[PDB]
């Protein structure tokens, strides 16, 4: 019924290691918004899904579903929904404004969300399998 989402605030869906060379900020408040009925608006209006989510990236509606501050490592979770209104859910992350930091652009997270899986000599493929957990990494 619900996914958890792992934010991870880096001063620059799976956990990446690559991103250990860059130290967390700690602090850092993160607002997720429903954006589910406006995306399945622009896809009604005609829009493809990125196009969708491109559109609604730039929205925060009403109250944050979840709100998040970032740990000492620049780490926080937030539990969300994984359907809306009955429908798959999609969600757009705002960080919110901090003196002194560089804010990331808002990322959408639209549900389900599958992991890519190297294959064997199949280069990467998605699972079956939807993810419960899953990782982000705000940038600009």
């Amino acid at each position: 019924e619900s996914a958890q989402l792992v934010i991870h605030k880096k001063k620059m869906g799976k956990e990446m290691s690559e991103f250990d060379k860059y130290q967390g900020l700690a602090d850092v408040t993160f607002s997720i918004y429903n954006v589910t009925s406006e995306f399945y608006e622009q896809r009604a209006a005609g829009a493809s899904v990125d196009a969708a989510k491109q559109a609604v990236q730039s929205l925060t509606p009403g109250k944050p579903v979840a709100q998040g501050t970032t740990d000492a490592n620049g780490n926080v979770t937030v539990q969300l929904p994984k359907k809306q209104n009955g429908k798959d859910a999609v969600y757009t992350i705002k960080e919110e404004p901090k003196e002194g930091v560089v804010a990331a652009t808002n990322m959408v997270v639209a549900f389900p969300v599958y992991e890519m899986i190297k294959q064997a000599d199949g280069s990467y493929k998605y699972g079956t399998e939807e993810l419960a957990v899953v990782h982000i990494y705000p940038k600009n």
